């Protein structure tokens, strides 16, 4: 359809390689999920510029098929708020099954979600599984690509020194996207509440994986 | 249970938080799937330090549901390629269909896969559907968990100085996870070829779309 161009490149000496490197996987390292945030104002200015992040991901066929929706509006923070929790006791409660609820024990979660209303910040992140003369195309893989962007996102919260915890609110989709006005070809994919951590946030104290627990090397 | 431990925190000033912020994007911005890959090779360290980040995302119940597998001998690779090709020119003749295939055409792609030779690295991303000492467990929002981790992957990538394409060889899922030996449990998410761009590596001359166009700012 259009040209294609040189591509430039910054190189690093090798050196330079390993220290980058090394202080990036160290930097993420120092993420948690966080479920306890501070109700401090955030600069807008770095909820764009995590956004603009997230949105240089990669994406199946060039479709770049995501919405970030941003809710700081304490009413509209609490509408919110009373679909998860209604929706999430049910969750406990019944749908997740035992299995589930015993898999969360160690996390200490259960529907009461006090940073809703608490987070400056909401980031609801809607994956579009078809986009738009105003003609209907395909996007492909956009569940992954999304998830990309999420990733990014994720790196770009750290790397700002703010904290988040990816969730799932689970059926609660269908109507956060009513409440927030979005269009039907838009589904919720994942909501991050954002700020500083509370003064006595806690998190529960997991282990991360080994290398060789995650890398193969073959043949 | 497992017990609960305070959480701290590096903070920056507001003006700090901005401009390490605004970097970071400007640095990630500068990322392209690049298609054509230089043999020279490159630092198994930074290789090593890529993966450590991947697996620093979150997932969903602590489940770390992720297998990067690292294939750097040229036997491997010229077969993995010999898959992909035979499977991506099915891909494109048939299975596809003429909507993706035209879909393509500005990217200019086709079933021809010189990098998964030339490349000194392939990165397979494998999905872990379910785990296991000994009993079954159960891996929730595996796919959505693997594909944020990717996502940290291609920013180290990007910090560390290295190009890629993300790649989808769809149909080549099962041929794959055979040859390099992975479990049943296992499935191919994507595939990486790593290294420094070729000398004339070009990219598709697309644009991103502006901030207004990706964020809905939503009040009552
Ligand atoms: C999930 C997904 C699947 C992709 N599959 C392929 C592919 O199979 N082959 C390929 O050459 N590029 C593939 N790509 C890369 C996209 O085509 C590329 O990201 C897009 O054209 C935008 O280019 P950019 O990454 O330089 O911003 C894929 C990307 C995404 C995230
Ligand atoms: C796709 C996926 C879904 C998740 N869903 C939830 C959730 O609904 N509620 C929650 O409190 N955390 C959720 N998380 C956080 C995890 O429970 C998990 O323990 C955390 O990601 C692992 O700890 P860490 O992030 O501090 O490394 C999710 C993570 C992934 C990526
Ligand atoms: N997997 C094929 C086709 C392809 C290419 C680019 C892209 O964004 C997508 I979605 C598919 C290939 O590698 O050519
Ligand atoms: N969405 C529910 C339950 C939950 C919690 C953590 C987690 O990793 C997963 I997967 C699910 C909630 O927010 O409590």
């Amino acid at each position: 359809s259009v040209e294609h161009i040189p591509f430039s490149h910054t190189r690093y000496p090798e050196q330079e390689m390993r220290m980058r490197s090394q202080e990036f996987y160290e930097l993420l390292n120092k993420r948690r999920s966080v479920r306890f945030i501070s109700s401090e104002h955030v600069p807008m200015e770095v909820i764009e510029n995590v956004i603009k992040a997230a949105g240089t991901a990669p994406s199946g066929a060039h479709t770049e098929p995501w919405t970030f929706v941003v809710v700081k509006d304490p009413d509209m923070k609490h509408k919110i708020r009373e679909i998860i929790e209604e929706e999430e006791e049910i969750n406990y409660m019944k749908r997740m099954g035992k299995r589930w609820v015993t898999d969360l024990k160690k996390l200490r979660t259960n529907w009461i979600k006090e940073y809703l209303d608490t987070a400056p910040v909401l980031i609801l992140i809607f994956k579009q599984v078809h986009g738009f003369n105003g003609k209907k195309k395909v996007h492909y893989y956009n569940e992954i690509s999304v998830s990309i962007a999420c990733g990014l996102l994720l790196a770009a919260l750290q790397n700002a020194g703010l904290v988040t915890v990816t969730t799932t609110p689970l059926n609660c989709g269908p109507r956060l996207r009513v409440l927030l006005g979005r269009p039907s070809h838009e589904k919720l994919l994942v909501l991050l509440p954002v700020g500083y951590p509370s003064r006595d946030a806690t998190v529960p104290d997991l282990k991360r994986k080994a290398l060789d627990q995650i890398m193969v090397t073959v043949h």
